[PDB]
Parts: C-alpha cells; sequence; structure tokens
C-alpha cells in the first residue's frame, strides 16, 4: 500500500496528483484521434482536508493537469504504459538531482522538470505540432519526449513541472556528462561545478579535455540525419537555445541478465554502443534537452539551428 | 470500467466520489483505535475540468466525506467490506425510489438517503456515542447502519446524503411495508400513497387492516430486548419521531429456496412463526432518528416501546 510520503510536500502532491490523475484518465475512453479540444484541455483539483490523513499528506493542495488526454496518447506512442508510468512515479518518491531542478523518479526511467509559467505557455503553443510531428516519426526522435505537464500548490508555493523520458539508462551509470550549445561564448564548467563529482560539461570543456564519441559510420549517420530533422523541427517553431545532453558509460570503470555494457534500446532509447575500436567499452546517451525557449521571448533560431549542427556534426 | 455516467449529474457526483473516497482510504494507514479528532474530520474536493471528460462527468463539482476514518469502521464493524461497498455503489448507477428522496444501489444492498444541513449537524452530535453503542453491541442493532455521509455539489445545486444497509431484502420481494409510531394521533396512508404499488401504510393502517405477525417466542424475545436497548440509546439523546419500518415478503404470493434468506446480508429479515396462517418474512428496523426535541423523547419511547411489543 501507497501512502505518498515526503519530507516535501511538493512531492507528496505530485505524488498524489499522478496516482490521481493515471486512475480517472482510466475512467475516459481512449478517442479514436485528438481534437483540437484536448489540445486546450485541462483538470484542476483542490483538496482541503481536515483532521484527516494528516501524517501522510498536506492538508490543503490544487493539482492541475494540462491537456491529459494529449499526454495520455504521447505515452502511448512513447510506447509507455499508464499502469507502470503511474507506479514509477508514486511507488517511491523521486529523488532530488541536488531554479533548474529536477528529480528523477525512483527506478530512474523519468525526469521531472520544474519549469516556468512562460514554459507552460510556449508548450502549449507547440503541443499540436509537437503531437503530430511525434506522429509521423512513430516516436523515434532525439527530442524529449514529453509524458505529462503539471501545476502544483502546496505550503504558499506553486511550481509547474513537466514529466521526459530519462535521457540516460535507467540502469546503467553515467560517469561523464556534458551539455553542448554550438555556442563559443561562456561555455565551460564553473569550477564549482567541477568541484561537484558529477558536473555537468560544456562545449569548450568537450573539446578542451579531448572527449571523443566512438560510433560507427552506421550509427553516426542515422544519429546525425535524426538530429537534423529533429533541429529543423525547432527551428521552424521559432526554438532555440536548446542543448545535445550527453551522457557516456564506461562499461569497464562500471565493473569495480544483461551482460555488461548491454542495455535493452526499448527502454534506453537514446542508448548508441561505441565501435569496436573504442580506447574503452563506453555507451553513449544523447538527446536534445531544453527547448522551450521561443526567439522574441545576437542569432536567430536558422542561425542557432546550422551553428548546432554544425559544431555537433565537427565533435562526431 | 466504470464511466460514472447518469442523466443526473448529482448521481454521477456520488457515484465518483464515493470511488474517490474509497480508493483515498486505502492510502490510509488503518487506526489501532478512532480518536476524537477523527469525530470531527472531513475531506473535500473541488473538481474543475476544462474540456476534459465532458461526456461522463460534470464539469465542475465538489464533493466532500464527513468523518471518513469513523464510517470506514463502522463500515467494517458492520461487516462490509469497502471494495464491495464501493463496488455496489459505483458498477451501476442508483435507482431512484420516486420530499423525502431515496436512491438503493443497483444490487439493492444499500440505501441512499437525502438529509438536510440540519440533519448532517445532529449526526455529528450523536457520532462518538452511536459508534461506541456499535462496539458495545458488536454491530447487532436495530438502528439504521450507516455507511458514509456526504455533500454534494453540482454548480448551482448542493445536497447532503447519508447511506445506510437496506432494511429489505436484497433479493425477496416486498408485498406491504409499514411506518409505525405508536401514534397516539392519527397516522394513515394518504390516498394517493395508497393508489401506489407499493404503499408506506402507516399506524392505523396497520391496526384497521388486522395486520398481524407472526413471529415465534425465542425470536420475538431476542427482537424486544433489542429494540429496547436501541430506543433507550436514542432517548437518553434526546431523539424523537424515529418509525419502525416494517416489510412482509409473501413467500407463496410471490413464486436460495423459497422464504429463504441469508441473515448476514438481510441483517433485519425474521422469519414467521412455523405454525404461521401464512408464509411471510419481515424485515423491521428503526428508521429516521435524526430529530432532536407535547411528547418528550422518554415518553415518545415508551409510547413506541408499548407499541411494538402490542403487535408483536
Ligand atoms: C522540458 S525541456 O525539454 O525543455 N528540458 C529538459 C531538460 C533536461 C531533461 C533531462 C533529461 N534526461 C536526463 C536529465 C538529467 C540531467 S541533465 C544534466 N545536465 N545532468 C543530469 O543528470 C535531464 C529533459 C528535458
Ligand atoms: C438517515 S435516518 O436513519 O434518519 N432515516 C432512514 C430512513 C430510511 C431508511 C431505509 C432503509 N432501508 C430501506 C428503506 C426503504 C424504504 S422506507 C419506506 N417508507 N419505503 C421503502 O422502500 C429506507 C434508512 C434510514
Amino acid at each position: 500500500n501507497l501512502y505518498f510520503q515526503s519530507m516535501d510536500p511538493l512531492l507528496s502532491v505530485l505524488m498524489w496528483g499522478v496516482n490521481h490523475s493515471i486512475n480517472e484518465l482510466s475512467h475516459v475512453q481512449i478517442p479514436v484521434m485528438l481534437m483540437p479540444d484536448d489540445f486546450k484541455a485541462y483538470s484542476k483539483i483542490k483538496v482541503d482536508n481536515h483532521l484527516f490523513n494528516k501524517e501522510n499528506m498536506p492538508s490543503h493542495f490544487k493539482f492541475k493537469e494540462y491537456c491529459p488526454m494529449v499526454f495520455r496518447n504521447l505515452r502511448e506512442r512513447f510506447g509507455i504504459d499508464d499502469q507502470d508510468f503511474q507506479n514509477s512515479l508514486t511507488r517511491s518518491a523521486p529523488l532530488p538531482n541536488d531554479g533548474a531542478r529536477f528529480h528523477t523518479s525512483y527506478d530512474k526511467r523519468y525526469i521531472i522538470k520544474t519549469i516556468t509559467s512562460e514554459d507552460v505557455a510556449e508548450m502549449h503553443n507547440i503541443l499540436k505540432k509537437y503531437h503530430q510531428y511525434i506522429v509521423e516519426c512513430h516516436g523515434i526522435t532525439l527530442l524529449p519526449q514529453f509524458l505529462g505537464m503539471y501545476r502544483l500548490n502546496v505550503d504558499g508555493v506553486e511550481i509547474y513541472v513537466i514529466v521526459t523520458r530519462n535521457v540516460f539508462s535507467h540502469r546503467l551509470s553515467v560517469y561523464r556528462k556534458y551539455d553542448l550549445k554550438g555556442s563559443t561564448v561562456a561555455r565551460e564548467a564553473s569550477d564549482k561545478e567541477k568541484a561537484k563529482e558529477l558536473p555537468t560539461l560544456k562545449d569548450n570543456d568537450f573539446i578542451n579535455e579531448g572527449q571523443k564519441i566512438y560510433i560507427d559510420d552506421n550509427n553516426k549517420k542515422v544519429f546525425l540525419e535524426k538530429l537534423k530533422k529533429d533541429v529543423e523541427f525547432l527551428a521552424q517553431l521559432k526554438l532555440m537555445d536548446y542543448s545535445l545532453l550527453v551522457g557516456i558509460h564506461d562499461v569497464e570503470r562500471a565493473e569495480q541478465p544483461l551482460a555488461p555494457g548491454e542495455f535493452d534500446p526499448n527502454i534506453d532509447v537514446y542508448g548508441i554502443k561505441c565501435h569496436e575500436n573504442s580506447p574503452r567499452k563506453e555507451v553513449y546517451f544523447m538527446a536534445i534537452i531544453d527547448i522551450l525557449t521561443h526567439y522574441d521571448a545576437t542569432v536567430n533560431p536558422e542561425q542557432y539551428s546550422k551553428r548546432f549542427l554544425d559544431f555537433i556534426g565537427h565533435i562526431l
């Protein structure tokens, strides 16, 4: 039995709300197709308990789910069963990753990112086009896989969150992480960041530290082909300031019934194995992140995309 | 899959709310014992859907459950499993009885009565003593068995309901029914009521029509001892104007074997005496207990108890 308990009341409201949201959708027929109204829909719940369940849950909170029918259909197109999703988000509390905060589900399958109200407005502005793009690629994309979007209110605090699939593996640990833009201005981790023992390194760190990505020509072509189409989609929406998140798993260093270095490509959908000539056995996890910044909110989206694709193409 | 659809949006909210209430309590530990705060507690939820689930549910509604921990414990003490209760109130809509509105669950196990805010206030006034009484009698009582109490809202309408166990059988038909007070004044079904095909007859119809109830001595002793303890409980609470609801099933005018019933489901049933001129089953319980104090509560109770022993 689950109680949704947490020291962080926002996590309790999130778990309660995802549990509630998924159960509610079990009482709503699955439509033949989404319609325009589903992209402006929401469900809001306001809870006020008095002297009830008062050690597991906050007594007064609100939970709002945006476009529930759309995100349910996106989960299906991404191969995610609603009961599994519900269990991953509620069986045990999500864990913080240390404004641009994220949590990971306890089973490391999903990311919960705190976003702004402007980000929520931009997601609504692109949701029809994004959903149609996901339909056309059959869910195979390097874009983030958006699975749910909520507003939480508890204790005088109001936050928005979006749930995505983890770019990294739910099982294989990542020992080096980069956030790449192709901009060449202030793209280097701080000495504070580099003191954590999993820093997020940036463009000039990837160059200066001699980072290589050893993937064979077949996989590189497939990857860069996918990247081009995904970025061209973002540029058409006038989006910019997105990154390539690159995570590297070291097979021989995690050592000290899947065999070493193996991963389920239907769960870890962004993994690519290294080529046979790599100096260490590695697995790479690469995807586009932070896509919600609109142009008119210097380089324009067209120039940004060409600089991004050029840089990623040069580093392989 | 259940959708809670109804032509009556208040029934959709009731079904939705009972579904919600029971599922929520599955995420709340069962306590070792109830505490005072549980008798003042409530859970409230307000739902505002926009362009979502608009074919099954009202877009705007609210659902409030009074003292959820208490009614959960009462359901357990009355032998009612929460999932069964949830299923009985939601798998198909409750049906109206066709003022003092009643609906019956689709499987005829439970009754949903509309009550006033004054009734809700009286229920809170007595709930502690009621629960303690149900503990002391191990759930064996002729009083209504209260299973849940809610407030329902749909955008311009607010109602209160209480859920009880059906006094009548969930399978066996009732061919005659009475509501008895021990009149001392005149209680008589109207000619309008008396044109329906199941009227609620009253004291003078029972007397005037020669109704006799034939139960054996042991069953009568058990019933009247229970009735005395229950009525003295009501009198102590200063309650009055309650009735004995009497339903009579006719065994070979209506047709588990005939005349045969489960006393663990139809907990108010009593078999007639084997020598009765015809085979009947009786369903008898005290109802309408929420009126707080010429007649005073002690006089009402003695007049009531004298009348019922009086007709057996
Ligand atoms: C809503 S959005 O599309 O606009 N933005 C977005 C940003 C990050 C992720 C994401 C996805 N997968 C894993 C992580 C974990 C990280 S990221 C980092 N620097 N260190 C970590 O551990 C983060 C997904 C979407
Ligand atoms: C909330 S309360 O305790 O104060 N009042 C109360 C009143 C009636 C019932 C009840 C219980 N079981 C069956 C019936 C059906 C009836 S009653 C009638 N006259 N004709 C019918 O079909 C009604 C339970 C409680």
